[PDB]
């Protein structure tokens, strides 16, 4: 098993792989924030403090109800300054020429400003080939939805290896997975794992909570990605500390 | 096998699909159109010519360069003129918590305007939960996705028997499908075939193409789907006209 710096240099490392696997590396960093709220003014002032503690800021980008491009100029910004990436979690789904129409176009242009985007493989592999016709030209990442972290997930058995045979033949585009678990045994891929928190439970809605020692140590996986768990806590700064402190010390542990 | 009429007056009938079915009686149409479309001037021009040919109206708003809900309004005054459901096509796909905010909030407000969306159901039956939350109160009705026209479509055998499941689970809002066939054996339900077209063929990404008697008469379907069969044609309404008589008569011819 490799360093994420010795993973950022792998012959056939996507560039926004290694961008990111560096900074996690550089900052002892794989907490991904879940920024999942309505405020812009909230979103930049958690990207603000948050930033030096995460390698990754996920958005969903129609759940702001003041989105304008300038609040992703200002959220760029802070990106640069603090050195981690944008990753809209917009879970494409649809056929390839809707999904082109999706990630470039409408209100919220997401490939001006988002390093990374996701997609379901449920539609077949159409849906790759429509986001990669704008996003290998603006030099973006996509990850594919191999497992999901919420109670009756489809994603499992023959569905999750039909999304990474999907990922391994579109490496071009495919930098990674949003799974539970490594399910690649390429390093070159990316593993982020949602539905974790320090303590045991889960929502009213189906989302099921996993420790980052279990997601990270035991079973495998790159990044953690946090919402509630940081985002429902008074001091969101402590509590990413505590959540990055978590996670790299489970991914030192593997190492050996 | 009962008329759209009599279906409109089943015991278990969703208020929503009751007035569907009833306009489309009314009006003799199954057809659904497609406005794939980036202005809201070619959007509302559409709605206003075809309307009288249509049982729905089927968005991505998101691909909208100058959505507002203004024009949305406009859109709801055609719908109620014409006698037309709007279905905006965002296959909701997140866990139930993150889906309920996407239907709810942020810039579309996709619930003030939509008779009806769509989900997924690869996250499992959370995501049906998550929205109906917000559609319950606001009376509106949504589709699951049994089944997809795409190339590699990984919606088939099992996936789309757990798909109708979740649907007769969750019958308060769950009114339909979008599929490729009858899926459910249950006439309150409403079946949406996308993968439209008079001619054979497909797209450059995935998109695969069946006529209307072969989706509605041989495989039993209710509506058609039809985007760019009639958008890319330059007389629409003609084009609109060809495709619901194809769709009427060979619902009627099932029908005997
Ligand atoms: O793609 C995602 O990040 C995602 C996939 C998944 O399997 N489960 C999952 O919870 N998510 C997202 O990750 C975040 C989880 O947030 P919390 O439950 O608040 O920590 C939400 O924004 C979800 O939309
Ligand atoms: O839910 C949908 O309508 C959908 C499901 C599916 O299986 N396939 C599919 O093409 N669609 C949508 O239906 C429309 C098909 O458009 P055309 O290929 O131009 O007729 C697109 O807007 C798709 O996003």
């Amino acid at each position: 098993e490799l360093s994420f710096g010795a993973r950022a240099e792998l012959p056939r490392i996507h560039p926004v792989a290694s961008k990111l696997l560096r900074l996690m590396q550089k900052k002892e960093t794989n907490l991904c924030l879940s920024a999942d709220v309505s405020l812009a003014r909230e979103l930049l002032q958690l990207a603000d403090a948050l930033g030096p503690s995460i390698c990754m800021l996920k958005t969903h980008v129609d759940i702001l109800n003041d989105f304008t491009l300038d609040v992703m100029k200002e959220l760029i910004t802070l990106a640069k300054c603090h050195e981690f990436l944008i990753f809209e979690d917009r879970k494409f789904a649809d056929i390839g020429n809707t999904v082109k129409k999706q990630y470039e176009g409408g209100i919220f242009k997401i490939a001006s400003w988002a390093d990374l985007v996701n997609a379901h493989v449920v539609p077949g592999s159409g849906v790759v080939k429509g986001l990669q016709e704008v996003g290998l030209p603006l030099h973006r990442g996509c990850l594919l939805i191999a497992e999901m972290s919420s109670t009756g997930s489809l994603a499992t058995g023959d569905y999750t290896r039909a999304a990474v045979r999907m990922a391994e033949e579109h490496s071009e585009f495919v930098v990674g997975f949003i799974s539970g678990s490594r399910v690649s045994m390429k390093p070159e891929f990316l593993h982020l794992t949602p539905g974790v928190q320090l303590e045991a439970g889960g929502d009213n809605l189906g989302q099921q909570y996993n420790s980052p020692q279990e997601v990270i140590g035991k079973r495998g996986s790159d990044i953690i990605i946090v919402g509630r768990g940081i985002i429902s806590a008074a001091d969101r700064l402590e509590a990413a500390e505590m959540y990055r402190k978590a996670a790299w010390e489970a991914y030192l542990s593997r190492l050996g």
